């Protein structure tokens, strides 16, 4: 896998956003994670920590798996990173998301996001308190 540009357009919520990528606005889902909604718990937590990363980041990435790059809502589905950091694992590292939607050729990252799982659940954080 690769990682590739884009520059942030605007934080949606958990794990959405809105990035420029290929010079094109896109609206993009996080892989294999799965926030609480705005208006559930840990959703506002889940959406400004989000904010923040991308908000925070100088550098933006992209990074698109092997399979689907677009889901059916015309999501681009990608990794995204911020300074070389996952938000999709870091949201999971903290609780604030949980490993989710694992489809079969868009799951390259899904062990190391499981091992964030089982240590924001030993830490007992957030979503596992
Ligand atoms: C993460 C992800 C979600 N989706 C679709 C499945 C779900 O369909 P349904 O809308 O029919 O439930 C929906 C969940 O996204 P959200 O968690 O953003 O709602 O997005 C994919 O198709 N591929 C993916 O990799
Ligand atoms: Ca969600």
């Amino acid at each position: 896998l690769h990682k590739e540009p884009a520059t942030l357009i605007k934080a949606i919520d958990g794990d959405t956003d809105k990035l420029m990528y290929k010079g094109q606005p896109m609206t993009f889902r996080l892989l294999l994670v799965d926030t609480p909604e705005f208006n559930e718990k840990y959703g506002p937590e889940a959406s400004a920590f989000t904010k923040k990363m991308h908000e925070n980041a100088k550098k933006i990435e992209v990074e698109f798996d092997k399979g689907q790059r677009t889901d059916k809502y015309g999501r681009g589905l990608a990794y995204i990173y911020a300074d070389g950091k996952m938000v999709n694992e870091a949201l999971v590292r903290q609780g604030l998301a949980k490993v989710a939607y694992v489809y079969k050729g868009n799951n390259t990252h899904e062990q190391l996001l499981r091992k964030a799982e089982a240590q924001a659940k030993k830490e007992k954080l957030n979503i596992w308190s």
